[PDB]
């Protein structure tokens, strides 16, 4: 379970990719025009998964205050609220 | 919570009667990963972070900025340093007016 600011990027621009084990957010701007002047901009931040969530069960959402998150359940394999392996 | 091309970073403008400047926050890059292009009447400033480790995972970026050249001002001698604590400048010294021309014959 994870957070990052976005505010800098369109929610449409901006875009996550996971594969196994990892995670990838990438965005990218066309020379927008600030009041300094042309800024373009693009960058690729990348995070591990804890053992506690899996590649299926993650989620992912944005704030309008432009904070992205990657949330994911915690896996109780013992004690109360045990987990159990939905299968497919 | 983790943040990416910031830049809480901004640029600033400055104009003096001895230069003009601008500087711009580069406290995520290094020397050799950023370069400048003072175009005819711009200046462009660029960088390019590689896939390195940050304080959450790995992290890259990439970035292009354009300033325009204010009048008095030759490309031919503008400046351009790179200030510790993660910030960039550029220096272009200024000049004065000329005459009135006095030269300027006109048609019918």
């Amino acid at each position: 379970s994870v957070n990052l600011d976005v505010k800098h990027f369109s929610p449409e621009e901006l875009k996550v990719k996971v594969l196994g084990d990892v995670i990838e957010v990438h965005g990218k701007h066309e020379e927008r025009q600030d009041e300094h002047g042309f800024i373009s901009r693009e960058f690729h931040r990348k995070y591990r998964i804890p053992a506690d969530v899996d590649p299926l069960t993650i989620t992912s959402s944005l704030s309008s205050d432009g904070v992205l998150t990657v949330n994911g359940p915690r896996k109780q394999v013992s004690g109360p609220e045990r987990t159990i392996p939905i299968t497919r």
